[PDB]
């Protein structure tokens, strides 16, 4: 996760993926890239800042990960991933988004924000509730 020169990008695995996601009640952006492709490597970087500008912003509530398309086969053949980079968005209770336009930290974090506030409430007092329940 967090070393060497990198964002806040998470690798998960074809495993671990479902149970970091749907072991967690909160919006995990699924990116694959694939490691001899162009188009991605310019949005390597745009990818690690966006997640820093997302999680600060949504408070950790969206959370941006990243995938090899070319060693995850379960997942990209679950929703079928041939062209990359593909970002993909998974909320639980509901199913998932594709996400398709900018691919740059800018766009990518305009959206994490239309969704934090779905998910994750907004900037104003408010009770937390009697065990949950």
């Amino acid at each position: 996760g967090s070393s060497g020169s990198s964002g806040d990008v998470i690798e998960l695995t074809d495993d671990s993926f479902d149970k970091n996601v749907l072991d967690s009640e909160d919006v995990w952006m699924v990116e694959f890239y694939a490691p001899w492709c162009g188009h991605c490597k310019n949005l390597e970087p745009e990818w690690a800042a966006a997640a820093s500008e997302v999680k600060e912003q949504t408070k950790g509530k969206v959370k941006l990960a990243a995938v090899d398309a070319t060693v995850n086969q379960v997942l990209a053949s679950r929703y079928g991933i041939r062209g990359f980079p593909t970002i993909k968005i998974f909320q639980k209770g509901e199913s998932p988004v594709d996400y398709d336009g900018g691919r740059t930290r800018s766009d990518i974090v305009s959206r994490a924000l239309d969704l934090f506030s779905d998910n994750a409430p907004p900037p104003e007092l408010l009770e937390s509730g009697p065990s949950s329940g």
